[PDB]
């Protein structure tokens, strides 16, 4: 209908993909634009309410969009959240699908921290991809901040009653994004903190190279395609994938070698990147490759 909750006017379909799942909204009470995620109540695979619950568990955080409302909107459930800027994928395309090392480091430094924050709230993310990292909007003074969105695939990796890390197990069906997922995800292993960080590594390399070497693989079934991609990830030495980027190689073999239950040393990983960053004479000034270009809106 026209409205979500007391005060959010539902506007136009925005973004690409979606199929009507994302709308511009306006808080009429505050004169502020918002994002409205819509999910048909009839959905055979509802994710929006579990996503909302993950956001509540995350709480208020750096680079975590504010969530304003969850509730019904006609024959949809709606989640009203902070309107953010373009995704890293949008911005990657805008920058001819390569980012400079400086840009990738400024992103990486933030997203290690972004991931550590998620992990500190007993969540694993499990959906790393450039599309789920958005800059803010100029209006919010957070346009420089890389935000993380899309927690539908997240999982509590610390059992809230037992306070124990989730058990190791396998034969987990593959669903996520094949391109960035960890080698262990490919093998059907339960994802843990290491996997979010490894997927980050892959994405970092994607940004630096402009592509990953398993990116073009096709198969008659999803399972075969996941298999071939995982096979290629296993067959591609880190040294080769991360040629010219030794710290990336170091990051990637460290996160690859993490035990299932292990707390990553986020400090260590950040320091690999901030040491490199300083060594290259980069200044952390948020002058990303896309700055000065014509960004998509909202
Ligand atoms: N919080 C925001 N903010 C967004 N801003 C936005 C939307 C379309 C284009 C641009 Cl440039 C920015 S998208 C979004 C979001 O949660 C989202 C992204 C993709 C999607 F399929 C559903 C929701
Ligand atoms: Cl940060
Ligand atoms: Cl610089
Ligand atoms: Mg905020
Ligand atoms: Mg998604």
């Amino acid at each position: 209908v026209l409205m979500v909750g007391p005060n959010f006017r539902v506007g136009k379909k925005i973004g690409c993909g979606n199929f009507g799942e994302l709308r511009l909204g306006k808080n009429l009470y505050t004169n502020e634009y918002v994002a409205i995620k819509l999910e048909p109540m009839k959905s055979r695979a509802p994710q929006l309410h579990l996503e909302y619950r993950f956001y509540k568990q995350l709480g208020s955080g750096d680079g975590i969009p504010q969530v304003y409302y969850f509730g019904p909107c006609g024959k949809y459930n709606a989640m009203v959240l902070e309107l953010l800027g373009p995704s890293l994928e949008d911005l990657f395309d805008l920058c001819d699908r390569t980012f400079s090392l400086k840009t990738v480091l400024m992103i990486a430094i933030q997203l290690i921290s972004r991931m550590e924050y998620v992990h500190s709230k007993n969540l694993i993310y499990r959906d790393v991809k450039p599309e789920n990292f958005l800059i803010g909007r100029p209006g919010n003074k957070t346009q420089q901040v890389i935000h993380i969105i899309d927690f539908a695939l997240a999982k509590e990796y610390i059992d809230p009653e037992t306070k124990k890390h989730i058990p190791y197990r396998e034969h987990k069906s593959l669903t996520g994004t094949a391109r960035y997922m960890s080698i262990n995800t490919h093998l059907g292993k339960e994802q843990s903190r290491r996997d979010d960080l490894e997927a980050l590594g892959h994405m970092f390399m994607y940004f630096l190279r402009g592509s990953l070497p398993w990116q073009g693989l096709k198969a008659d079934t999803l399972k075969e395609r996941y298999q071939k991609i995982g096979d290629t990830k296993r067959a591609t030495p880190i040294e080769v994938l991360c040629e010219n980027f030794p710290e990336m190689a170091t990051y990637l073999r460290y996160v690859r070698r993490l035990d299932f239950f292990e707390k990553p040393d986020y400090d260590y990983l950040r320091k690999l990147f901030t040491d490199l960053f300083d060594r290259k004479g980069y200044m952390f000034d948020y002058e990303y490759d896309w700055i000065g270009k014509q960004l998509p809106t909202p």
